[PDB]
């Protein structure tokens, strides 16, 4: 049975999380402790780093057979190709290609707020109307961003924006095609049933050690 | 009407892009961007068009193709590969490609980090490679290219992360002998080495005017 490692946290992870929800994908979730203030120790995670197999080790990984990956993105995929999630057509993918690479640049920026510089806040949910709205309008009336297909992108574009609505709970509110998103994303009938599942995570979004989960605890 | 790729005249993440164009021999406008002196660095012209090239994500690079508008450096990559043959097509090598392009990603921002605004901390960054480099090393093995038998796209980012790399740091390859195989190996394909003894091809500057590394080194 496959084995995913990650810290019992949401950040990048979670869309493959939900991958594996949607898909009736049984598997073993691996987590690692982080200590207390200020050494945050992770002892444990480094006394396996290096003894896994992996090219490149790294959290999270994903141990499937002889196949051992890292990069939260090369898991997508792959479970993409397994399970009928990449595009399709030429249009469909130059679509999920561009996206999947803009949302890691905007996850990317979220976690430089969300951990080390919290008080640039006000100003990272400035510029989100205007970030919003590109989506907003790349997505247009289309019910999934690559058009009528469900795609790999579409778990990891739901899991960004959910975790920018817990930073800033109005920042969908100018845009209602991205909140409509949201709600079929959520209304997926194997999303609903893994939501209200045991192992759903729906607290920490970022480790202990960010700002963020310091003060909003969320 | 045939493809305009847009950019700043630096080498960066858009070079990977033009050595693939190069190695096909597809013909392109490459279209580029002034920048200011300092303080300002100005990029009115830039700012000028940027929304008004009907770009879904406007950035740079992009790449037109008729209806075709891309941004994103590697999606314009991954498009160029499956327009070309340069994908990887066994599933050990489509896994293979996945972890290396995500990889050498944040190695190269890693390393623009340290080249536009940390340049202080260059030998501790310096001194951070090998334990990298043995990583990709051993990745690679004994094959001609990191996908296996077969020459793709991610070949493409790693040979110009490397040699951004060595423009840094001349003796960061050393240790490794497989590494080193592999620059002269893509150097040596005939569509690469004619691509660069051509007038267009670009040597320097590797980073942007407003980067500490340029304002030092002049590379
Ligand atoms: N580009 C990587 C970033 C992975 C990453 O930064 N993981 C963090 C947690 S979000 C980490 O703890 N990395 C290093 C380590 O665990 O040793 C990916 O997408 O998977
Ligand atoms: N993740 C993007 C990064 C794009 C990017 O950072 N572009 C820089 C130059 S390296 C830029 O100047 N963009 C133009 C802008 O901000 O308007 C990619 O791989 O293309």
């Amino acid at each position: 049975l496959p084995v995913l490692g990650y810290w019992k946290t949401r950040a990048l992870c979670q869309p493959i999380r939900l991958m594996l929800g949607y898909t009736g994908t049984e598997f073993e979730e691996k987590n690692y402790p982080v200590g207390d203030a200020p050494d945050y120790d992770k002892s444990e995670w480094l006394a396996v780093k290096f003894k896994l197999g992996l090219a490149f080790p790294n959290l999270p990984y994903y141990i499937d057979g002889d196949v051992k990956i890292t990069q939260s993105k090369a898991i997508m995929r792959y479970l993409a190709r397994k399970h009928g999630l990449c595009g399709t057509t030429p249009e469909e993918l130059v679509r999920t290609d561009m996206i999947e690479c803009q949302l890691t640049d905007m996850h990317e920026a979220f976690f430089t707020v969300t951990y080390e510089h919290y008080e640039q806040k006000d100003a990272y949910t400035a510029s989100l109307p205007a970030k919003l709205r590109q989506y907003s309008d790349f997505l247009g009336s289309r019910p999934w961003f690559a058009g009528d297909k469900l795609t790999y992108i579409d778990f990891l574009a739901y899991e960004i924006f959910d975790q920018h609505l817990s930073l800033d709970r109005t920042c969908l509110d100018g845009f209602k095609n991205l909140q409509a998103f949201q709600k079929r994303f959520e209304d997926l009938e194997a999303i609903k049933k893994y939501m209200a599942s045991p192992k759903f995570l729906k607290k920490p979004i970022c480790n202990k050690y960010a700002q963020f989960t310091i003060i909003e605890g969320k």
